[PDB]
């Protein structure tokens, strides 16, 4: 029913795990699992959803997702065995997994999925959030390694889709999730002086500062900011504020026909060509604002490039699933952060 999803399963999923073969360790990430769970839900694919969930729990979460956040990285170890390569969590993926479970629970009337999504979400609060001066409670990028000093944290704009955060608060209200929505909105709006979001940025007590490691680069992480924002319902007051800053991006598309591999968020100047994944990632945004780009023809170009990412290009494939899937009306987000797949109505 969703051709691109059927292709993705064939070429990227092996017995419940999403494989990124660009790493010679033939890795699976909690990110890959999280996106595949979401896509399986959008596709009304209960069987694959179950397979993905089971693999995630067994291999990344010690057989119990109610007991711990999943490890983010799994694959071939130096001795040839397969196992966890990094036991740290990745909060963006934790959030996508919790969201997909909550939404699958609602859409499929599956009380287990509802409960599991809830218990995972509660653990995200426990294990990878912290309250800092001025910004309040933030979602940290992982359970360890992102607290850099007193009231000083390293954050990642792409990790916090406002629609997912809205959803955390709408059936079981939570002062913590409300605070995280607010700090995330502030993070997004205040670190894009030219309408471009960095991959990483620090909050140091009283202000945002250039990330000491990643500097001012916006690249593969950050391209998702435009993706999530372009798919917000206009009920979210932050959508208009974020999109109001993105005229430079639209001009980049007019002139260069796509976003660059890396962009300097302070100057708006970019390096290299970004690729079909990044082009799909900006498609919802492109469809939502005025520019000289013919959107229909832009989408046709993306479609023409799909055979080239049939295999061996995990990340471009998930970006195209998100962006083309949305453009082709396969799913939309609602005012309460929930998602309505095409198959519902
Ligand atoms: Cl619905
Ligand atoms: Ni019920």
């Amino acid at each position: 029913e969703w051709g691109q999803w059927e292709s993705f399963k064939q070429h990227y999923i092996e017995n419940g795990r999403v494989v990124d073969n660009s790493d010679p360790r033939l890795i699976t990430t909690s990110e890959g699992q999280s996106y595949a769970l979401f896509f399986a839900l959008i596709a009304n694919d209960k069987k694959t959803f179950d397979e993905l969930l089971g693999w995630t729990e067994l291999h990344l979460a010690g057989g119990d997702l109610t007991a711990q956040l999943p490890a983010w990285l799994w694959g071939t170890q130096p001795d040839g065995s397969q196992g966890i390569l990094d036991s740290n969590s990745a909060a963006d993926s934790d959030l996508w997994i919790a969201y997909s479970l909550l939404e699958a629970g609602r859409l499929w009337d599956n009380h287990y999925y509802q409960s599991l999504g809830h218990l995972l979400a509660s653990r995200i609060l426990r294990d990878e959030t912290i309250k800092v001066s001025g910004l309040g409670t933030v979602l940290l990028p992982g359970k360890v390694g992102f607290v850099l000093g007193k009231n000083h944290v390293r954050l990642n704009p792409s990790y916090v889709p406002l629609q997912l955060l809205t959803r955390m608060n709408t059936v079981f209200p939570s002062y913590q999730w409300e605070e995280i929505y607010q700090s995330s909105a502030k993070l997004l709006k205040e670190t894009m002086p030219k309408g471009y979001s960095p991959d990483w940025v620090e909050w140091d007590k009283t202000q945002f500062k250039k990330d000491s490691k990643a500097q001012s680069v916006g690249s593969y992480n950050a391209i998702r900011v435009y993706l999530w924002a372009g798919m917000l319902p206009d009920s979210d007051p932050n959508k208009a504020l974020l999109l109001g800053k993105m005229k430079p991006l639209l001009r980049v598309i007019e002139r260069n026909k796509g976003m660059p591999e890396t962009i300097n968020v302070l100057t708006g100047k970019g390096k290299n060509q970004g690729g079909v994944g990044m082009n799909a990632a900006i498609l919802p945004l492109l469809s939502s604002l005025d520019s000289n780009t013919n959107v229909a023809e832009y989408e046709k170009k993306i479609q023409a490039e799909l055979p080239k990412i049939e295999s061996d290009y995990y990340y471009n494939s998930v970006l195209t699933l998100f962006g083309l899937g949305w453009y082709q009306d396969l799913y939309s987000f609602n005012d309460d952060g929930s998602v309505t797949p095409k198959w519902v109505n």
